DNA sequence: GCGCGTACGTGCGTTTAAGCGGTGCTAGAGCTGTCTACGACCAATTGAGCGGCCTCGGCACCGGGATTCTGATATCGCGCGTGATCTTACG
């Protein structure tokens, strides 16, 4: 008796999700204080 | 198109300095009153750059000759493949 995990995403999908995510917003991306 | 090696994504785990707030100090930014130096302008003066017109040549052109460069070919060289001779093993 063990605990099993459902699945794993194929590569590149989250790349696209991030692409749309950051193409929708406008907030600055580089962190402020190091800059 | 096929095959092989792999850079890196997700995910997890862990770790950390990125933001809020809270206080405290203060630098130079900003706005009044003084004071003064200087650039436009007119007269009058003087002189320099532009254009016309002379003059002359550095370089294009021609022609010829001399020097270089790919493309093709062949030889030397090296490496791979096969048969002859010497060697070793078994029968």
């Amino acid at each position: 008796g063990g605990v099993m995990k459902p699945h794993r995403y194929r590569p590149g999908t989250v790349a696209l999700r991030e692409i749309r995510r950051y193409q929708k917003s406008t907030e600055l991306l580089i962190r402020k204080l190091p800059f």
